[PDB]
């Protein structure tokens, strides 16, 4: 089930503004986060916006959500998370 599998994902930083707005939408406050915190609020955002497939809860259908605009994706799988990590490398600054 979604948060269970989300928690299994592999990977202090100031998110760029498009990502920051997504994190604030998920209940995050301020601008300075650990990667652990960033991943946690991304999961919370995905859960409150119900972007995951009820049937296939590793699939996130993020298209025509600002998260899909940010990722440049219609979708990603938590089983093949490379596109999320591509966006995180572009959108977290030390
Ligand atoms: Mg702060
Ligand atoms: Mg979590």
């Amino acid at each position: 089930y979604f948060q269970g599998s989300w928690k299994l994902l592999p990977e202090q930083v100031r998110p760029k503004l498009p990502l920051l707005k997504i994190l604030h939408a998920a209940g995050a406050q301020g601008e300075m986060f650990t990667v652990k915190e960033v991943m946690h609020y991304l999961g919370q955002y995905i859960m409150v916006k119900q972007l995951y497939d009820q049937q296939e809860q590793h699939m996130v259908y993020c298209g025509g959500d600002l998260l899909g605009e940010l990722l440049g994706r219609q979708s990603f799988s938590v089983k093949d998370p490379s596109p999320l990590y591509d966006m995180l490398r572009k959108n977290l600054v030390t």
